[PDB]
């Protein structure tokens, strides 16, 4: 309406109508001029070994990412999520940009003076055709924080393409994102825009009650028969003979099976305990790789799969499984107790332990002058038969990801967990406009470099609606729900300390109601 | 983006070449406060990519027509005492603009001077200052020169939050041959 | 990089008027656009003067 008439009014609650809700939040932010208005390219060190090349561009544009779970769903709001039902999944989105404000910062004799600049712009844009690369998804830095209170400041938009060691091949994407049309804002303006997620599987909850192995009745045997004893005693010395049996309860551990455990490429063990570990630096040689183009890539979290069997919750897989940072956590080789661990217990009743062998496969024709001799399997691809569970969406995790354009993904749902769209929310891309300072009375053909520096700030606001699949069970027994300790401590979980710092003490993954096969 | 100065410290002048000048050399002219917009360089319009689409694949083209809008205007003010320079808004000045849709100036485009809106979208340009040659005779100026006072030339004027916009339709002309002939 | 049109000049003959640097020679090309910020005097004296002033507020727009 007017420089001063405010563009929107806050919004963040969380509203439950039956199998839907809404959950609103809204922040402030602020946007540096990045890169001083310079497309910059760039590209790794020299020294650099060959698996850490790489070559793309930085842009001046700051995007907005919005793809960490907390930052649309409270500690509580997730609580009720998970406890009651069985799946979800995103249906459409909101996303408003108002109270949009630029100001200028004079620092001229060691004292700093911001001031209101009404009329600069600030331009946004919305890659909605997604021929920009898509930096998300990645599971990068400055996404809405996690508390509404604590302001947050804009990420720099920057892409890699082809590389060969520092230099770019000819195959090479240099984008200029200003060749996109961007809406220009003043103070006063607001950009709005909404957006409708594709049919996507609904992300179980649940946590498997019957284990693949057991599904069979206790009480009666098979009809089919297996091969119990390869030989018999005849007096003194073993004949071959064969013999066969129906398996039933007392050996369970071979009944005739319909189906199959999930695929697995297994993974290095290393304990919580540090003495177990072995004393040596196995981070990098020891670990779980994939090649491509001759660069050897860690791969983490990688395929779906249990971390850890019974009663060894002290074990987790070296690179497969996600881990957070405790809230004060620095950079560079943090000791074990500055970060948090995820547990991905809940999915071996049909996946395989990261750490272990998948199976057993025979690889000799055994024969009267050969003995029997099998193979362990440490990477089994998909069978016919198979089952699993895909991995885990936590809290702090990522929410989707982008399936890449291609002939060819199998099961595309995000590694790190997650919803696989094909179409996924678009980028967004804010850069405030470059104004010049006073320039020369005499003409000169020279690109300025002389720019009155500026800085941006307003408020962000995203909506996002959320179909649910109410738990159904007719289990006796009571189950498992996520609760707050109730004995007395400092802190309480989730919530500002004296010095108001809001921090998450655990991951809360969404795995707690549990149904049988 | 764009950035304009105030040339010639708002006056018309008069310029002409130096008496040392070869006789081949020697020109007369004015020089005025008003600077131009020029955008007669290709790549102002074309990318590298959208130049390769359409040389490879068309045998002619020729511009039909186009759309010219001057937004977000901004003019400002400088204050420069005390070696200290300190910029800020000035929301009630004005810039007048006009076009000369009559050609009764001495056009200036198409000689290749610099100044074009620049190739890469990111950079800002400063607008080039307009200025005219007439006859002249050695240094001297003949009866039959022309000075223009430009502002003669009824010119609306802008602040901040307004727009210039205005089109144009080219003129039927023939397709540039973008081939080259196989047959000597 | 090259030029885009050029102005025929307004000649009685002009025989093949398709610019010499390459390029669409129009007889009415693009209309030259000029623009000027508008000159802001400074603080004038409180006594009147007819000379004219020189005194104006630096700007750029």
């Amino acid at each position: 309406d007017g420089v001063g008439n405010s563009s929107g009014n806050w919004h963040c609650d969380s509203t439950w109508m039956g199998d839907r809700v809404i959950t609103t939040s809204t922040r402030t932010w602020a946007l540096p001029t990045y890169n001083n208005h310079l497309y910059k390219q760039i590209s790794s060190q020299s020294g650099a070994s060959n698996d850490n090349h790489y070559f793309g561009y930085s842009t001046p544009w700051g995007y907005f990412d919005f793809n960490r779970f907390h930052c649309h769903f409270s500690p509580r709001d997730w609580q009720r999520l998970i406890n009651n039902n069985w799946g979800f999944r995103p249906k459409r989105l909101n996303f408003k940009l108002f109270n949009i404000q630029v100001k200028e910062v004079t620092q001229n004799d060691g004292t700093t003076t911001i001031a209101n600049n009404l009329t600069s712009t600030v331009q946004v844009f919305t890659d909605s055709e997604y021929q920009l690369p898509y930096v998300l998804g990645s599971a990068h830095q400055g996404c809405l924080p996690p508390f509404p209170a604590d302001v947050f400041m804009v990420p720099q938009y920057g892409y890699l393409t082809l590389n060969n060691g520092s230099q770019a091949v000819g195959r090479s994407s240099f984008y200029c994102l200003e060749y996109f049309p961007s809406q220009m804002l003043r103070t006063g303006n607001n950009f709005t825009f909404s957006y409708t997620f594709e049919d996507v599987p609904f992300h179980s909850s649940y946590a498997h009650s019957q284990s693949l192995d057991r599904l069979m009745n206790p009480l009666i045997d098979q009809y089919l028969y297996y091969l119990s004893r390869t030989n018999t005693p005849s007096g003194t010395t073993t004949q071959s003979r064969l013999q066969f049996s129906q398996a039933g309860a007392s050996d369970i551990r071979d009944q005739s099976r319909n189906w199959l455990p999930g695929p697995c490429y297994r993974q290095q063990r290393v304990s919580k305990t540090s003495a177990d570990n072995n004393n040596s630096e196995y981070s990098w040689t020891g670990a779980t790789k994939y090649h491509l183009n001759g660069r050897d890539s860690l791969v983490n979290p990688g395929p779906a799969m249990a971390s850890h069997k019974d009663d060894e919750e002290k074990f987790f897989p070296q690179s497969g499984v996600l881990i957070f940072g405790k809230q004060g956590s620095e950079k560079t080789n943090v000791d074990i107790e500055k970060v948090m661990i995820t547990d991905e217990e809940e999915i071996r009743t049909t996946n395989p332990v990261a750490t272990e062998q998948y199976g057993s496969v025979s690889t000799n024709l055994q024969r009267g002058n050969r003995q029997a001799a099998t193979a362990d399997v440490n990477t089994q691809g998909v069978l016919p038969g198979m089952v699993w569970q895909d991995r885990d969406v936590y809290l702090q995790g990522p929410i989707w990801a982008k399936i890449p354009h291609t002939d060819g993904h199998f099961h595309p749902s995000p590694l790190m967990g997650g919803f696989g769209l094909k179409h996924p929310p678009p980028q967004i891309l804010i850069k405030n406009t470059p104004v010049p300072a006073n320039p020369s009375t005499t003409f000169s053909a020279a690109k300025f470099a002389s720019f009155i520096t500026q800085y941006s700030t307003g408020q962000v606001s995203v909506e996002i609606e959320w179909e649910l699949q109410k738990e159904n069970s007719k289990r006796w027994n009571p189950e498992i729900q996520y609760t707050s300790n109730y004995n007395k401590s400092v802190n309480v979980d989730f919530t500002v300390d004296t010095n108001g710092v809001y921090s998450e003490p655990r991951p809360i993954g969404t795995r707690y109601l549990t149904r049988n096969l």
